[PDB]
């Protein structure tokens, strides 16, 4: 038969979560309120879409019922959306198939023009990324394949060029998911046309300008400044078709606030010889007595966090986000894994450092690995069935697939160290 | 006698450095070409003071500000050369120092990565690393700019999303320190920096025409004089530096050429990470990545990789483990010398050396003539790196600068990159080692 659809029907997959969700004080946005704010935005869009077109059809209505609208009134205490949700598989078909109406910049890289300066520049920055938006007024941030050689970026390094840098946002989804930790937002592959759904929809004249026409007849934007400072500066259609990825827009920050937190094991440091700092506690009982990791939640959640990137792959979680509504104890957001899979015949325990030091684990998080360490429900059979629901099918090759039952195995053997010199009793935190 | 002094007198710190500088293709600014953009700013700044003074309805005392071409800045940018930021022994450099360190101010403002964060608050671009907030560009009388960088005051209770061992507390000492390092290195890398105790009042407040900046402007509950960011508030970081009640202490930066006249590139340093290799070999071991490196422009010439080496011995010394990206000039090209830009993030653990920063050192095993000498005479009593550093530092409003334990960290960890050296030669021989400068 089939082992995604066997995981997701498993006792384990159908346990209710505790606590049940009481119902206000546990949804992210208050519906009255976001609703009359949504409304105000599609007013003010159609104010601005109005007067545009003159300068140079009937207008926009919010729709309750759009996928976005119950995906941003469905985020509750315990993760951004619901185990086996219809209306996150109704979002992933939406943001794949529905018209765009709008396009711009991304606000944070409406900053850097510019005023050239290639320190902000060269920052795990996809600066050729657009925010989409679509006939249901909801917004999506494209990222684009990475297409231009490193012989065409001279600054560039090699190995640091997010080459699967759409795939890994797509796939980063679909592990969330079946790892059920409900983090991510969703996210899907799209082969865009430029032209029609790109160029010819944005009000943004700066955008405008920079879309061009190849020598080799395909149609073409591009960023002026980081082509001065010699990094991925173009993207193109084959003539007109672009794949990358979509993921879904948050709430505004203006209806939900976020934190960003840095991650105290982003860095490992070399101990007097010969402990190993990934084994070594004395710096989690340290990190034990700061706050917020003093209460069991928080480094719960940042250990949960670890074994995500370890599977795949990701050094690069300088920082993590939360909303401000649910405190402290809150669940972790894990945006922007564009830095994952990057790398399948190479495992960085460092980044597992968290587990091996602190030696605790969520009873959950434990029993849905030991799950998916199983033939029947074999995590690289899950993910690969999976993946093959997205447009751009396999997303991940082979080796990055395989790479994720040799990272889970490793997950598990750290587990059974901690376990050896701690009993389950101290390990295994139940909720 | 002077350690300091015998330092520069020593026959090593006279030697002629090869190829000899040729003048016009060696300089980095023309000099006509630049003191014509210069005096265009100048009339620019002219234009604007007069306009302002009237619509905050100031007498326009005092004459207006010419362009002197004697000025230290001004002498500072035209010395800048294909083989570094300044001259040794420089009494230019001893100057803007000076000058950086009395001259009173006529203006101040944001730099202008952070006149883009003023939004639309994100703290995802607050509260990255590496990240001065609170810093302020000031302009003195010789119409020269420095970067000020105020000392961090808040304790981490103050600031709780910030974790604890990440803070820069010695923000304003690495600067400085960086710099003086840089100096007795012969490296000559690292743009002049002094310390200054600044009244903010009568030298930040009553000189900007930042409105945004005038209006941060607070008295502290404690009759302190103090300004705050307010996206760095409300996502729960640094956010508020305090004259007590009038006086800061910070690091002044002087200030590189304008992009205009020397664009920069910014390039990813390879070495940025470490990584956990298959057993049994250790990383700074292993030999394989720079292999491979070595195989990839632009490190395939000999001159960058070890430029790169260089960097990597600099930042160990001063424990700087977040050096993600270096600048070069674009005139000089790729055999040109690496700028070691903003060090704020160094001299923060006294009592630990983290040896994956000499990553480069230990995987590649080729170091500079020059470089080798230089470490091998800082090794040596009469030479020794912590005192002359100590007598270094006292030249500084601020001293001490760095307190014991950070000078002597400085000879243990010289002492385990010429220990490094050792085993590069022992595996490769001091030919392969030690390679000669062109
Ligand atoms: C992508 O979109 C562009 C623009 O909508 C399409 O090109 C147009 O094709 C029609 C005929 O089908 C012509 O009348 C237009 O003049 C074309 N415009 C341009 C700018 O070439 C293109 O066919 C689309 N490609 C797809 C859907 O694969
Ligand atoms: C973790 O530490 C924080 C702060 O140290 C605790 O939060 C508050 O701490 C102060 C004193 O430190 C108390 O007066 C408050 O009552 C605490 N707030 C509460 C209890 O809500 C926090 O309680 C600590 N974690 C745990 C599990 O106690
Ligand atoms: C720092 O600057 C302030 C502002 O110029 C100085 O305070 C001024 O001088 C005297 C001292 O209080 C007062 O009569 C003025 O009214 C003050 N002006 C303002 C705006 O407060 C101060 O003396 C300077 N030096 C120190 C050490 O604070
Ligand atoms: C380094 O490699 C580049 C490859 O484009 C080549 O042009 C250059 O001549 C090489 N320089 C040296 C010194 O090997």
């Amino acid at each position: 038969s089939s082992k995604l659809q066997a995981l997701f029907a498993h006792p384990l997959y159908n346990v209710p979560e505790e606590p049940p969700l009481l119902g206000a004080e546990d949804s992210l946005l208050a519906s009255q309120e976001a609703l009359r704010y949504y409304r105000r935005k599609v007013a003010r869009w159609n104010r601005r879409h109005k007067m545009y077109r003159e300068q140079m059809d009937p207008p926009l209505q919010l729709r309750l019922e759009a996928s976005w609208v119950q995906f941003h009134l469905g985020i509750n205490r315990h993760g951004l959306y619901s185990r086996s949700s219809p209306v996150v598989s109704k979002l992933l078909q939406d943001m794949r198939h529905f018209p765009t109406i709008s396009a711009d910049y991304s606000q944070d890289e409406k900053a850097l023009l510019g005023a050239c300066d290639c320190t902000q520049i060269v920052k795990s920055g996809v600066h050729l990324k657009l925010v989409l938006r679509f006939s249901d007024f909801g917004k999506a941030m494209f990222k684009p394949m990475r297409q231009q050689r490193d012989e065409e970026t001279p600054v560039d390094f090699f190995y640091f060029i997010d080459f699967q840098r759409h795939n890994a946002e797509i796939a980063a989804f679909h592990l969330d998911r079946i790892l059920d930790f409900r983090r991510v937002p969703p996210t899907v592959g799209r082969i865009v046309n430029v032209t029609k759904e790109i160029l010819e929809v944005t009000k943004n004249e700066i955008l405008q300008s920079v879309f061009f026409v190849s020598p080799a007849s395909n149609v073409c934007f591009f960023a002026k400044c980081p082509y001065m400072c010699k990094t991925e500066y173009a993207v193109c259609g084959k003539p007109h078709l672009l794949e990358g990825s979509l993921s879904a827009f948050l709430p505004s920050l203006n209806l939900a606030p976020r934190l960003s937190v840095p991650n105290p094991w982003i860095r490992s440091y070399t101990l007097a010889g010969k402990e190993e700092w990934e084994v070594n506690p004395l710096y989690c009982d340290t990190v034990k007595q700061i706050y917020p990791y003093n209460n069991s939640q928080r480094l719960l959640n940042v250990i949960d966090m670890a074994i995500f990137d370890f599977l795949i792959g990701n050094m690069d979680r300088h920082h993590y986000e939360m909303f401000t509504k649910f405190g402290d104890d809150g669940f972790l957001i894990h945006l922007d894994n564009a830095r994952g899979f990057g790398r399948h015949s190479h495992d960085e325990i460092s980044i597992l450092s968290p587990l091996s030091q602190c030696c605790m684990i969520k009873k959950k998080t434990l029993l849905h690995l030991q799950l998916l360490a199983q033939a029947d429900y074999r995590l690289s059979d899950v993910m690969r069935e999976s993946l093959l629901e997205d447009q751009l099918s396999p997303v991940l090759t082979e080796p990055h697939l395989l790479a994720l039952d040799r990272r889970l195995q490793t997950i598990l053997r750290t587990v059974e160290g901690c376990i050896v010199a701690h009993g389950q009793q101290s390990v295994i935190v139940d909720g």
